[PDB]
Parts: structure tokens; C-alpha cells; sequence
């Protein structure tokens, strides 16, 4: 399984720089390849890739011998053999590539990460906490599976208690901010 998914994972990656195509590795995945670690097994593998190249991912999910399974408002999922590609699309904007209503420094361009000894670009902390504070909303810790409390746990502790506390307040305010804008409207 975790030799699978790890090999999976490279291969990916070798497709997307065969496509020329940049990988930003997100979400548990992310913070074990900056750990150094594949701590833990995860069936849904997140990649943040460019939202414009989504020809490409086809491609490439087609290369891998997987096939989409759909496209949604925020990335597309796709099955991959036995396991999940959740894909993120990164928007180009401002010369830098973003993660969708992240802030900016979401996918840094820096190798942050390594993978079974390959250097791999990841998802910052600051915006793999902005992803589980964001799941957080629509759904309480308490039903949050170990795995992913442990991971934010991993990820609040890395980045450092103020830093994540700034996060959790800008995303508080990003979503009072929508909810009075839906309401207005």
C-alpha cells in the first residue's frame, strides 16, 4: 500500500515534468515529504497543479493508466488504479501560482518537500493549515478521522501556535465576510 502510493506519487511527478507541467504535493502528503517522513498512508493523494493545464492532466492521468472521474467548482478527482488523485488547480496570477481563495505563499516554488529520496515543490504549511481549517468548517473536529487531526496537529506545530492563530483569524473573517455577502444578496 504505502510503497504503492509512494510510487504512484512519483510517477505522477514524472509525468508532470516530462508535461513540464510544476507539482505542488499538498495536504498529509505535503507535510510528511517536509517532514521527511511518510508518517502515514493515505488513499486520496492531493497535487496542486495549474488549473490551465487541465488537458494535460488528462493526459497524464491517462499516462498513468487511471481515468477522471470528475470535474468540480474546486479541482478535479480522479481515480488512479486503486487510489484517489484529488487534484487542486493552482491559479497563475500576479507571476505566482496560487491555491484557490489561499493566501499568497500557498505553493511555493522552493523543492520544500522530499519524497523517497526525490525533492519534491509542496504546498507551504501556512496553506495546507488553510486547507484543514477550511474542512474544519464543514466538519467538526470531532468528526474529523485521526489522521487528518493528527496531520493539522503536525502542520500547526511546524508552522508555530501565532502564525496558525493568524491563519485561523484571517479565515474566520474571510468566511463572515461571505456569509454577509450571501446574505446582502
Amino acid at each position: 500500500m504505502d510503497t504503492t502510493q509512494v510510487t504512484l506519487i512519483h510517477k505522477i511527478l514524472a509525468a508532470a515534468d516530462e508535461r513540464n507541467l510544476p507539482l505542488w504535493i499538498g495536504g498529509g502528503w505535503a507535510i510528511d515529504a517536509r517532514l521527511g517522513r511518510v508518517t502515514r498512508k493515505h488513499d486520496d493523494i492531493d497535487l496542486t497543479f495549474p488549473g490551465e493545464r487541465r488537458g494535460e492532466l488528462e493526459a497524464i492521468v491517462e499516462m498513468l493508466g487511471g481515468r477522471v472521474m470528475e470535474e468540480l467548482d474546486y479541482g478535479f478527482l480522479a481515480e488512479i488504479g486503486d487510489e484517489l488523485l484529488d487534484c487542486e488547480p493552482a491559479w497563475w496570477a500576479d507571476e505566482a501560482y496560487e491555491i484557490a481563495e489561499a493566501p499568497q505563499g500557498s505553493c511555493p516554488e522552493a523543492a520544500e518537500g522530499v519524497i523517497a529520496g526525490r525533492p519534491v515543490r509542496c504546498n507551504s504549511w501556512e496553506a495546507i493549515i488553510w486547507d484543514y481549517f477550511y474542512y474544519a468548517d464543514e466538519v467538526p473536529p470531532v468528526d474529523w478521522p485521526t489522521k487528518h487531526i493528527e496531520s493539522y496537529r503536525l502542520a500547526c506545530t511546524s508552522l508555530g501556535a501565532e502564525k496558525v492563530e493568524v491563519l485561523r483569524a484571517a479565515f474566520r473573517s474571510r468566511y463572515a465576510a461571505l456569509e454577509h455577502h450571501h446574505h446582502h444578496h
